[PDB]
């Protein structure tokens, strides 16, 4: 595979759905040595299934709002990865009253805070916390959504967030890169997920893209795991700083109704 | 004065000093007819910003710490009282912690410091628009202040440039928003201008000559270059634009390989 | 007086009431410019003359762009009446019919994509080589870009690839002719109903969608087109060279509006 | 390999340092068939060589200024690969004069005719000519460079062309989608070839690159190759339309004292 030699840190697998479920499966395909977080004690068991599935037994808790659970984190990994190449930043949150109705009624300021702080923020603190323990030739990936570029109904404050985190991915390549570090995104584009459910009428915009998505269907996990385990290797190795869309090409697409 | 601005009445942040690029707006706008107001942060900056206003024929001079939504209502509370109705506003506002905008970005980047960013320079923006909705006339303009930092990774400017990626995206989320009410949202993404907070910036004066070289037009810009384009963007003039960030930067962001 | 003032700016594309050109000239006109007209060939001419002189101008002069030997006779004569002037609107845009309806690939042909390329793109640094010796301190050119220069948009075709080409053309002389103190920009104008417009499949579709979910909630217009014409030729825009500036009511922002 | 079962077309291999060189080898090495494609007689040679040591013996011509040469390609391919899953566009000119001096000083109708002709038109004018040709899962690739996206001093005309480039892409991706096809670009960093030389003080954007870029280094023609055997794969399924900046990072970059 070609991530035969990399131990690779996994964030966000929630469940089968999860963006971060299809990387592991695609990086675990390609020869990596896997690790995963879980958010809290709720979703510990489901993770460590899926990590045994995984041939993997390093499971650890990670609560990105906290910086001692960070620092925990990479305290409990380094006892079994003293050094690794790499980790998937998986991982969204803002409240639910922001996700439904006129962008400038429903943000608040709190909204706006928790959105870049848990969505935004969380990518480089997981970073300043791990950088001594990254190997020449690591990779670090993020998830980010067209949103970021583009007003979306519903989506809302996530739209900044992500914008954010894409600024972020610039300034981490930008900072990291000279020691041996490089960072991009995937622009994923539509994808059923428990988070998904969470912006009103998600099933409206994965209809749309469906509809006027060049290659005419939503991405997979699969695609965006295909393409995550690309961006994490080194094959890749001419790439940072870039947010990749993984939505079949429907950022590019205009005026196909009408 | 008269101008294209003749009929608006426009509220000015972020007025600290002559160098501020609000000044060079405020100053542009008065030229081309608008009636203005104006805010101050805090009792520090209250008597400077009260001069200034006088010598462009506002006595609306009120106090906003965009930190605080009690300040930002009682803002618009105020400025009720002498205008039930105006054409929108101008946010010229940034900060964050000094100890952000000087080193390597992820060694000094902080979750107070990011926090501390974002909340000031880009939340604040869809605060004031929040807060002031129903005030706005049909053709009501809102614009705020940009930098390259927003689009390219600049060194020192740290999570500053983060907190400005948000800010365009809030341009654009405002815009969508707010077009169908006949409310315009625009941003500048403004070149270097040596201001009191961009003194803060760690090189600085490297960035301005850097930017002076390899600018197409061999210049900085001034606040005055600034100060005709907002005024431009608040006006009936720019009826067609909304949601854009139009850099007024001399065109240094399309340049590379100079020198 | 208008901020125009003092300028002498000559338009190209004047084809009817409805260009593009004729919105930018009448604009110009309201802001104090002294203007001059291009006619591409001798239908035209009566009709451009006519509307030259209701903005108080009989210098009118044959250009068809296609012509290295037209562009510089135009620069030869023009120079007898302005020896010196602050710069020209580009309003032109060709291609074969045949390259505006249906699937791109299918359709796309050697000649077309050369003409669309020509006569879209390359007329616009052809007419900047030919006068750049005329051009005062503080002159600026024009062009009008699309959004199909961004964004693959059914029908457009190879239109899309030749004002992509002309936007990079824009970024390129800017670049070479900042120096010597000329700006160069460019309007990605919003769909209207001109001659040209009635050439791509379904406008009528197009203007009802972009009417539907532009911010704005309504097509852009030719006054619209002018007035931010005007600004970026004017001294107002000293501060903006090498941009594309959206002119289309916050369009180009918006995705899955319709739902 | 991940492309395994994959029939790829290469254009544009002139030497041991040529883009196409670095792409052949690594779709090679990931268990691809290839054919390669060359200029004029002159190259034939070189390419029939460097083909037999990938395990292909098809080397056919392909002039793109000319329809016929295009038309030849596929009629000749066509007997040997019936159907295939896409190529391979590593192709530029632009007359040596575009190339030296101020813009608009330097520029003409003949000289950006040319440059847009080779550099752009050539790439939808293959699409053309073999697209009942591909397979469902087809990919096809291009090279780009920041000169579409910025104003590069010397790059001159060929900016123009590369950002005419990129749209073809876009419409490309757009038209060839829901048949199965995906059309994508890299934007590589400056990497010294034949053609690199054309370009006044390349020299100078080179160690620029390399300074300032995150990555600190100048990206190889092996970087470009497994980035490209990747986006001509089925495991960048999902990606269609996309210019890949393959530089570094550098792109991103801004004001590096
Ligand atoms: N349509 C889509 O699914 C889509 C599109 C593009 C972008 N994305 C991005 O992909 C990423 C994965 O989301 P998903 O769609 O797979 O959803 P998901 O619900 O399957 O996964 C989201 C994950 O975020 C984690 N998370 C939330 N708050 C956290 C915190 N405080 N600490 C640690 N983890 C926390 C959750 O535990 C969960 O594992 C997100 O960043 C999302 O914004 C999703
Ligand atoms: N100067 C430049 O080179 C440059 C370039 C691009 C953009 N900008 C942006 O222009 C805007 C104005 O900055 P400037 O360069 O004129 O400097 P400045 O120091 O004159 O202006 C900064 C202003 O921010 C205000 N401010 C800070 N925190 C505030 C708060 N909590 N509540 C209310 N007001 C607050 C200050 O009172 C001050 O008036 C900022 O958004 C800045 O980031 C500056
Ligand atoms: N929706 C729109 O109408 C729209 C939107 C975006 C951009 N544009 C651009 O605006 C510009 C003006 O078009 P318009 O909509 O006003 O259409 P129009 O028909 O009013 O203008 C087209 C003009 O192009 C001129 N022209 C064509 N070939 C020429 C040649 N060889 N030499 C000289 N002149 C030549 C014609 O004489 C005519 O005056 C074009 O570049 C067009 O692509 C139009
Ligand atoms: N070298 C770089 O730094 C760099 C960076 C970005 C993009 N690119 C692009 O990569 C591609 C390959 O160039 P390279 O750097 O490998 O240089 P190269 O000289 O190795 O390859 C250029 C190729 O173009 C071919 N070509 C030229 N005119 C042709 C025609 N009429 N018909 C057929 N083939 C023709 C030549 O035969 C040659 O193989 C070009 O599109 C170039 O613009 C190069
Ligand atoms: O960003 C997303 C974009 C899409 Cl199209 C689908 C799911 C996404 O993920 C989220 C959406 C909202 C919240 Cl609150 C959290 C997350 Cl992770
Ligand atoms: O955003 C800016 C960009 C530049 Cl080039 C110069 C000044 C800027 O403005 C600020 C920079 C830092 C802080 Cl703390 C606050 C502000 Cl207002
Ligand atoms: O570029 C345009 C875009 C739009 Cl939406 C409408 C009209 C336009 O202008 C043209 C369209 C086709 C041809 Cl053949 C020539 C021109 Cl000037
Ligand atoms: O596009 C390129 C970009 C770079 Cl940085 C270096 C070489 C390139 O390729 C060319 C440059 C000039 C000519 Cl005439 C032909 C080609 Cl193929």
């Amino acid at each position: 595979g070609f991530l035969s030699g990399k131990r690779i840190l996994i964030t966000g697998v929630a469940s089968k759905l999860s963006i971060a479920y299809g990387i592991a499966q695609a990086m675990h395909r390609e020869g990596a040595e896997l690790a995963f977080t879980y958010q809290n004690e709720k979703l510990k068991g489901r993770v460590e299934e899926f990590a045994a599935a995984l041939g993997s037994d390093i499971v650890l808790p990670c609560d990105v709002a906290e910086d001692e659970s960070i620092t925990a984190l990479f305290t409990e990994l380094e006892k079994v990865w003293p050094k690794f190449d790499g980790f998937v930043h998986s991982i969204g949150f803002a409240p639910a009253d922001q996700l439904d109705g006129d962008y400038v009624d429903v943000v608040t300021r709190d909204g706006f805070k928790i959105a870049h702080d848990i969505s935004a923020y969380s990518f480089v603190a997981m970073a300043k916390a791990c950088r001594g323990m990254l190997n020449p030739g690591s990779a670090l990936l993020t998830l980010s959504y067209l949103g970021a570029e583009r007003a979306i109904p519903n989506y809302n404050v996530m739209g900044l967030a992500k914008a954010s985190l894409e600024a972020n991915v610039r300034y981490m390549a930008n900072a990291m890169g000279p020691e041996g570090v490089r960072v991009n995104a995937i622009s994923a584009g539509p994808i059923r997920t428990l988070a998904a459910s969470g912006i009103k009428d998600f099933r409206k915009m994965l209809a749309h893209c469906e509809a006027v998505t060049p290659i005419r269907r939503t991405v997979t996990i699969e695609d965006v795991g295909n393409s995550a385990a690309f961006l994490c290797s080194n094959l890749s190795a001419g790439i940072s700083g870039e947010v990749v869309h993984v939505d079949g090409g429907f950022n590019i697409a205009a005026m196909n109704e009408l």
